[PDB]
Formats: C-alpha cells, structure tokens, sequence
DNA sequence: GTTTACACAAAAATATTTACACTGCCGTTTTCGAGATTGTAAAATAT
DNA sequence: GCAGTGTAAATATTTTTGTGTAAAC
DNA sequence: ATATTTTACAATCTCGAAAAC
C-alpha cells in the first residue's frame, strides 16, 4: 500500500462496508463485488436506454423499462447473489456480463492446464469445489477442453522446414472405444530435429491400424506441410513404413530405431541385472565399425545366454537392419540413441495417462496426447551441443543436401 | 433484508475505483481487488496466530488446508493463493494453519472403536523426516479394519522409530483401551514382534501373513517381460481349491522358475509352513483377501502426497498430513461390501461363539 | 397522469446425471534442470 | 472383487422472457 | 571520511520431477 488515494479508498471501504471480523470479510468482499457489478450494470443501462430513473422525457415515447431478475453469479471470491432489472421491450444486452454467462473466463485456461498436466475431469471438479467454493462438473471440464479443438487442428497443419536431418517415429498404445467396443489402438508421434539444432514434434496420428497407405498419407502430409528431403528416419519395424518411405522420399536412408531396440531387450533382464547389462550393451553400439559391433554382440550374447536366452535373439534376427547405424559418427549416433530424445516423451505420456485408461473416443485421446505434447514441448527451446560439427559431417555424408 | 437495497452512499467508493483502475471488464476489477486486499489479508492473518494463547475456522484457512491435502508444496500453494488473493504463504503460516486442527486429530486418534472386528489389516510405510535437528527414518503404521456391518472404516495411525515388540504390544493395548475385545483375522507382513504381541493380547486370534504384500514383494524380483506368466502361476497358487493343492502348485512354479529367478520363490517355500495357509476361508472371502486394492490405493495416495521430499520437521506435521490424506478419502469410501452376508455366515460358522 | 417494481406461467439456454464399455497386478535413491533466494563484495548513494 | 475414466445422450437447473397489475415520482 | 543500499554477478542453495537402482 503506497497509493494515498487507494489507501483513503480502503479506509472508506473498511469503515463503510462494516468490516467486523474474519468471518465477515469474505462475505463483505462478495457483497462488494456484487455492488460494483450492480453499479456498473446500472450505468450501462442508463447509458444504453438513455432514460434516467424517473426523468421527465422531452419526447413522447412508447418504450419503457420494467422487470425483475436474479442472477446468482460465481467468481474467484465464490458464489455471489445479485439482481438487476431489465428494460420493458426486452432489448438490453449487458456488456460487463453476457445475457447467459455465469462464470469467470480467467480460470478456463487454468482448467485446461489442470486437464493437461494429468488431472482427471472428476479430480478437477473436486479441486475446484474444494478451493473455489462453487462446483464445476466433469462434463464442464470436457466442454472446456473441447473448446480448443480448432487450436489442435491448426497446430497439426503448421508450416515446417525444408530438410530435416533426423526424424523418429514412435508408436504408443492406449485403450479407446471404437464402434462400441474397447480396443487397444496405437497413436504415432513424429519427432524431428531441425537444421537449427532444435527439437520439436512434427505431428500426431491415430487410427488406421497398420496400413501401408496410412503411412504414405502421413508422409504426403509431411510433404503438404512443406517437407522436401529427409536424410535419416529411425522407426521400429512396422507394416507400411519401409514400403512407403521409398514411395514418398526415395532418397531417405532408413534405419531401424535404436532407442526402442535397447529398451525392448532390457525387458527380458531382471531389475537387478540392468546396470551391467546396459553397460555391455552400451559397448555394442559404440563400436568404431560394424565388425567390432558384431563381435561385441556375439560376446554379450554368449555371456548372458545362460540366464536370459531370448534377449539377444532379436538382435541376432534384426542385425541386418541394425547394420546401417555404424555409418554415422559418434557425436551423431549419441544424439541418435540417447534416452531423453524418445523415452522421455513416452514416460511423460504414461505419467499423464496413468489415470485415464479407456478413452471414450479417438477425439479425447488425440486431445489428451496433444495437450501433453504441448506441455512437454514448451521446454524444448534449447539448442544442441557441437551442432556445427554434426552439421559438417552431415553435409559431408549427404553432399548437396544441407 | 428482503432486497439487496443498500445505502446509496457507496456509489462514490464504487465510481472512484472503477474510474481510476480503468475497469472496463470483470478482469480489471478482479485483478484490482487482489492488489488492494492482499497486504491487508496478510497483515490480518499474521495476527491470528498471536490472538491465541500461543469451532471451525475461516473459509480461506479451510481452502489452504484443502490445498495442503492434495499433496502440494509450499510453492504450489503460494502460486494457487496468489492467483486469487496475491499474497505469499510462509512456513509459519501453513504450520499454524495445520496446528489449528490438532484437537480434531487428537479426538480422532482417541475415538471410541467397536467391539469385535472380523478382519483387520495393518500396513507399514517408512519415510525420512527431520526431528530435533537430526535426520532420521520413521515408520508409520496404519491399521484398517472392516466391521461386521460390512463397512471398511479406518481404525488408526501410529508412528514410531523402532521395530520392537514393546511398541507393538503398546499399540495393541491402546486398541484395547479404545474398547476392542476380539479380532478374528489379522493380515500382516512378517515383522519382528508381531506374533509376540498377537499372542500376548489375542492368543486365540488366528494370524496370517498378508498375501497382497507377498505377491508384491515376490513380483519385484522377476523381469518386466516374464511378469504376466509369473502372475498367472501365482494366480494358480492362491486360487487353488485346497491348501495342499496350493502347496503343490507352489512347488510346481518354484521348480519351474528356479532356473531364472531362484530368490523369488524362496520366501514362499520358506514361510509357507508358518503363516501362508489362508485356505480355510471360502473363495468369497479369499477373493476379497487377495484383491484388496484399497490398501494399495491408500499406499499409492501416500506416495502421491510425498511432493515434499522430506516432511516438515517434527512428527506433528507428518501426522497431520497423513491424517488429512486418510480422512479425505475415507469420508467417501465408507460404503458397504458385496455378498458380505455370506462371508459373515461363514465366519460365524467357523467361529461359533465368535471366540 | 408518469414510470418502475413484482410475482407468477412459458420459453430459452446451460450444468449435472446416467450410462458406457471397459481398464487396473509398482519400488527406493541419483541425477538433473532449472528456480528462488541470497552470498558477496563492491559500486553507487547519503545520512 | 472395488475403484476409476471422458464424454454422448438425457435430464435437471437455472435465467430470461410474455405480461397484468401494485407502488415510487 | 565512513555507513547504507542495491546491484551485478552469478553463486550457492534449494527444490520439484525423470532416471536408475
């Protein structure tokens, strides 16, 4: 309190609105808000209709002002009862409060943020009832979160770059209702690295289970958003990726995603033999050449086949596709296989969808994944390290490309 | 007060502020009220802790308690309260607001209990807290029983720093002082002095090792890929019709899984003789026994309330937090069980005079 | 007279239930990425 | 088995609107 | 001439989540 005018106003308020004790101050703030809204509405009515309170009109008019209504509003202070009459001919639109609005839009964004951070619709209802006094149903949360569908439709069709050096495709499965039955559907997330060294999600796609055409529709969409050339594409073995990648971007060299390979093989090992097993596995892909990597593969397979025999079978079966990973440099392959690039997104999505399991509709799952995606990408404004050297090696490998 | 007609001398106080703050929308007035009243509310609340020598309370303090109930840190509560009022929340402030509910928790921990409870579970969770300026590890034990009416109200909470038989006996005697005479079933993980105090207080009470902790502690050793089959085998372990068939299924799964996880089934084979056999009760009770997701729900909530990495010093703050977290849920899962009549009939047939 | 104020049906526009068609077997410590507060001296300011 | 879920459809709950008359001027 | 503030300058400390025991 440094303003003398506002301090005199505060004194007039405390001596005028009968401030008594702690139980009375909240009711006094509520009635203060109500009376301020009443004064503003009376001013707006006298300015719009023009006729003052019992003022001798100069001309003979046929219109009048009469009515009685009670609008039980609610705001940040809590539910507030108020009442302001209307005009006779039912022609008066209050601008401070709309003709049917009863809430405060300053908290709608916070409701959206609460839904995005992981809280459920009923949990948001409980919290709002606890801290804000008034009740907001779960269907109100659903309407609030539906009110941002055009924002998602606009986000998924934004202008992209020209050439992306590395782009990963990651599949994550969830439970959704379709055609009246709950099933397990996979939503795919495309995460690319920009030539500036930045990292950001390109797009999200749900449905059209394991179709070669669907992948092309994704790739063509990438083209329609303005993509011309992809150098590296890391993706787990799926139905129509490898087929469609040659149909859309034949110059794109394709490699099987290594971040899923290292994670999927540790599913067979125990919770205690994970530090050592990873260490040896780390030497499998940090080998200088492909023959050294194959030899380390044989060594670790023979070492851990006694306890976990089915762990290295996937490596031995797919090593032919794992081969094109030893072409890239160490500083670039490290960026390729690092856990924070892909596993962080999956862990965050699982951490936000731990409560929500059975999404009623693909729209709800898309909305949830989009909100989680924005909440994570809001923190990826950092550049990569040693990006100049990586870009030099990339231009050396792919001449005339970047 | 049939109408909202007030003294018309407030129009000056309304108009001066509405013309100074340039209030063209409700947002302007809403952001102005907090700026004008935050310091006032802060300077008024800083005197409530001094008004006492050191009956509900104000609504703002109830809101702060509700915020502290969800498991929010002081910074989260500070942001949440600046979004409305605009002032900051200190450690002494939240400490006083939590201390103001000391009579309620002290009367709840001294609340008169029932007489005979058919089934009682006890779950222990350990945390690290600062006390008297030293960091230590204290264990809080929660006793949750189901009454003969079929309800599942929480019985009590007790914190200590010792797995000693003396403390356990003192807890049981405290429960006796609360007016309990007979407990029929006691579900508890293997601890140091459990069986000693159980035989000292209720020797006729049949005591069995809690199976929900056994399946959780045994599945911790298996891998993330060989967990579905291992779970299926354990399901065949505890869904067996008789106790000997269950013993045979346990031997089978042990001999099958000793090649990959030798130390996983060792606890089962080691403790099957002394506490494992729960197979006297019927399946209508055995299902509720091995599916009691309420204990794990409470434990998961307690883990979710651990946003404060180390709890605020002194045992009183952790006790307050655990009490409010337990009450906020138990006030809404006080509903009846299903097919409880059959279980009660089986219990009265098994325990004729209710021992 | 002039103008408002007000109880009541009737209509319009939201907020809350209801139903649904299913899902769900989980730690402790280390490290990390920032955020907040302030150490710390010293550079500018002044009682 | 008990506890959750996000939203389509369906109620339930206000607000607001037609007044025909009583009050404030 | 010294005492006071605030301010660069980070510097340290602290603190809320993913990662790894």
């Amino acid at each position: 309190i440094i303003t003398p005018e506002k301090k005199e106003l505060i004194r007039n308020l405390i001596s005028e609105y009968n401030i008594t004790s702690a139980k009375d101050l909240q009711e006094a703030l509520k009635d203060l808000l109500g009376d301020t809204i009443q004064n503003m509405l009376e001013a707006e009515l006298d300015e719009h209709l023009g006729y003052e309170k019992y003022e001798s009109t100069e001309e003979a008019k046929s219109n009048y002002r009469n009515g009685y209504t009670s609008k039980t509003l609610k705001s940040s202070v809590g539910q507030v009862e108020i009442d302001i009459p209307r005009d006779r001919n039912a022609e008066f639109e209050p601008k401070i409060v709309p003709r049917y609005k009863r809430d405060i839009s300053e908290i709608e964004n916070k409701i959206i943020a609460m839904y995005a951070r992981g809280m459920s619709t009923r949990e948001i209802n409980e919290q709002i009832q606890e801290i804000y006094g008034f009740e907001v149903s779960a269907e109100m949360v659903s309407k609030i979160t539906d009110k941002i569908l055009p924002e998602i439709e606009e986000w998924q069709k934004r202008p992209l770059g020209e050439v992306y050096p590395i782009v990963f495709i990651d599949a994550i499965h969830f439970s959704v209702k379709n055609d009246g039955i709950v099933g397990k559907k996979a939503v795919y997330i495309v995460l690319a690295i920009d030539i500036e060294g930045q990292k950001d999600v390109i797009g999200i796609y749900v449905g059209e289970n394991e179709s070669s055409k669907f992948w092309l529709s994704v790739l063509n969409d990438l083209k329609n958003r303005g993509v011309k050339d992809i150098l590296i594409l890391c993706a787990d073995a799926l139905s129509g990726i490898k087929d469609a990648i040659n149909a859309a971007f034949p110059n794109t060299e394709y490699q099987r995603c290594i971040v899923h390979q290292i994670r999927n093989t540790l599913k067979y090992v125990s919770d205690k033999d994970r530090k050592e097993f990873a260490r040896d596995l780390k030497r499998i892909y940090t080998a200088p050449n492909e023959k050294a990597g194959y030899d380390q593969m044989l060594e670790v397979s023979e070492k851990w086949e006694k306890k976990y025999p089915a762990a290295m079978k996937s490596w031995k079966s797919n090593w032919d596709v794992i081969c094109p990973f030893f072409k890239y440099s160490e500083e670039l392959r490290k960026i390729m296989y690092t856990t924070n690039t892909i596993e962080s997104l999956n862990s965050s999505y699982r951490r936000i969808n731990k409560s929500r399991t059975v999404f009623p509709g693909d729209q709800s799952l898309l909305k949830s994944i989009y909100l989680a995606t924005v909440k994570i990408t809001s923190k990826w404004t950092m550049r990569y390290k040693n990006w100049g050297l990586i870009l030099g090696q990339l231009q050396i490998m792919f001449e005339g490309r970047i």
